[PDB]
């Protein structure tokens, strides 16, 4: 039997996180507990009012197929949110609800990118952006950023990398993995560059929108001059509302593009969960920015961020870019590369450093090479201050003998 | 402006009928709706309670991409106890419904230019999923006089070295036909001559089956295990369509590839739905009495419809033995003229006539690759069906003149 696979599924890169995940299990399966800082999800429960709506949907028998694009009441609520929070005007037929925002993103990429098109992706990047480009038979063009610039795209670098083939720029703000927030003035410079190239669209991943630390503010890319008709706005419920397991995300965009994504979704999964969609309606019903329910999570995230930064920031050889959003610190420990650790061996890149932290000191983190930047390691602070204080002590002890 | 691949996708043809139906209903005009592809029954109470408990207990975080271990294990047990198949948990991939399971299988194994063999009448998405893999759908018509089952000679005549996937849906949507084991064996003997040819076995209607008909998993046949992608799920048997939970079982190498694809498509399925799925499998072999009650209702409805519609002059019916659809040949009526409507000459016009003039909504067979028929769903109560048969009788009466 011929077991050959399609070239596209073969083009998918190997996991750079697998080894951490596997070693953590291995360590636990022995006698060794592990501090987990690798997860890309909130540690909080889904808000009570949201869970209530989900339970209610089940009891009321709202358990049948929905419209492919999503239930009307949810798409209407999304339009109100985009208007109230982001100043954007969309009609319900410009919204597509999917099983999480990852699906919204994939479908956008597959709908707009033709083979050979180039997809511009600033690094450090969310792992899936490059792979989704590949599934479109498109070419990722990665643009590295610098920690001293808070990992923000340099517009001059963008201009340098544009070609006739450039089709899509993917912008994540607030960012996974850096927690950086793009300021409006920089977005306006980027937008002026995009406006000069008719073929160039922008995929704006805004999933962390409400996980933001005042006075930092979120600017939707679609609100910039002349950018509405070339922007695919992606957002959802996983991060702001601790609804990762529910699987609910969405895309708002130009009708011609949204129709194409909707057609694709009709072959991929049909409508998102009827139950999850009712919960999403309730989440949006919490009012602007999720109201006090979300504000409490954000206050906790801020305490955690502030503690982590002050704690790790005073370790020799550590560089930090202060995040203004999300719940990740993308930390430069590269000064330690070249070190030899007893009972482990050479630490000379993000992967070996992360594996050293876990194998020898029981703290699981994600190496920066997973995000296209080997100079750093991603730490998630979606865990309690108690876990964070414990992790900080382990990290200190781990770096101590490396000098 | 848009990728050629998304461009290549055909839109539905079914939205017209279903939208007009909804409109009429919201207008104070009662429509008997027989167009749905989902059970009338609620999700079973024990299963619904499990999803509710999952929510209350905080099982609302991301699962393993492939699915929670508990569920993949339970799926392995089901495949053994119900289908006689042995799979390991790393040979199972849980997705957001079986439609996603199917799409990922197609994308994983088909290279550009490969052929996907799809017997008609087919479920609508199969041809579109093939296009998404840059593969060529090769449709093989079946005949109502063969119970809409593949003639092995027709399969043989269409096989090439490019033939990469054969899609076998049994019990079938839209025909209700069940592949007998002896026929599956003949097909397997033909497949064995072609090393490139894999089989995608869509077994979602497995438990919706009418004794003495039985379900044979394709992967159970001699030498077929290593070349079969077994797809099944929860939507149909357990009335869980809105929950979004399905799965693939197959050779580890292929399932691993599907899992990698899924990592870029959607990540893991709903944590809540997966907990409900565990409870559904916990109802016992074939869904226990819970599913048995549904099947009993379905059978009564099938028997009634087949007897009633079969009595009508110019109506041809096959021998449905599963699912909850009748794919009815009204083609003898094409060319007729209806007052206040005009010419009826294809399945689309006939469906529109049935709906506009007689308030019964059904799906034109053209949607499934066979314009000679109309699909009627009997996922509705017997009393409603009795009313629908009466309307259909009255709708066809003046067309015979
Ligand atoms: C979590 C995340 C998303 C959305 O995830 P879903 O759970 O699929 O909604 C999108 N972008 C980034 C960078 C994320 O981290
Ligand atoms: C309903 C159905 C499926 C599965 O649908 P999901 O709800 O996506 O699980 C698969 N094949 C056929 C023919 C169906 O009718
Ligand atoms: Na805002
Ligand atoms: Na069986």
């Amino acid at each position: 039997v011929d077991m050959s696979l399609s070239p596209r599924v073969q083009s998918l890169k190997p996991s750079k996180t697998m080894v951490i995940t596997d070693l953590a299990a291995t360590l636990v399966q022995s006698g060794v507990p592990v501090i987990r800082l690798a997860a890309g999800e909130p540690d909080f429960d889904t808000p009570k009012v949201v869970a209530e709506a989900g339970i209610n949907a089940i009891r009321e028998g709202f358990t049948r197929y929905t419209l492919n694009a999503g239930i009307t009441e949810l798409r209407e609520a999304i339009c109100r949110k985009l208007k109230e929070e982001n100043g954007l005007s969309y009609a319900p037929d410009q919204i597509l609800v999917s099983n999480g925002a990852k699906q919204s993103l994939l479908q956008a990429v597959l709908a707009v990118c033709s083979p050979g098109d180039e997809v511009i992706i600033p690094a450090p990047y969310w792992v899936s952006y490059t792979e989704q480009a590949r599934l479109a038979d498109a070419t990722p063009v990665v643009i590295p950023t610098k920690i001293s610039n808070n990992f923000l795209l340099d517009p001059k670098d963008l201009e340098s990398k544009l070609t006739e083939k450039s089709r899509l720029l993917i912008l994540c703000s607030p960012s996974n993995p850096t927690g950086s927030v793009y300021p409006k003035s920089l977005l306006e410079e980027i937008a002026r560059i995009i406006a000069k190239h008719p073929r160039l669209l922008v995929l704006s991943d805004e999933i962390y929108e409400h996980i933001i630390y005042a006075p930092a503010t979120h600017t939707s890319f679609a609100s910039l001059p002349d950018m509405y008709e070339r922007t695919l706005t992606v957002n959802g419920f996983s991060k702001a509302f601790a609804m990762t397991g529910w699987r609910l995300g969405y895309l708002a965009g130009p009708k011609h593009i949204v129709a194409a994504c909707s057609k694709l979704q009709g072959q991929v999964s049909s409508g998102a969960s009827s139950i999850a969609q009712k919960a999403g309606v309730a989440a949006l019903g919490l009012g602007k920015a999720g109201g006090e329910t979300v504000a409490e999570m954000v206050k906790a995230y801020r305490e955690r961020r502030d503690f982590l930064v002050k704690s790790l920031g005073d370790i020799k050889g550590v560089k930090i870019s202060e995040p203004q959003g999300a719940f990740y610190l993308f930390i430069d420990f590269s000064a330690y590369y070249g070190s030899e650790a007893e009972g482990f061996g050479l630490i000379n890149d993000s992967s070996s450093l992360a594996l050293y932290f876990l194998d020898k000191f029981q703290v699981a983190m994600v190496p920066g090479d997973a995000f296209g930047d080997d100079s750093c390691i991603r730490i998630s602070y979606a865990t309690s201050l108690d876990v964070l204080q414990a992790a900080v002590e382990k990290i200190r002890k781990a770096l101590e003998p490396l000098r």
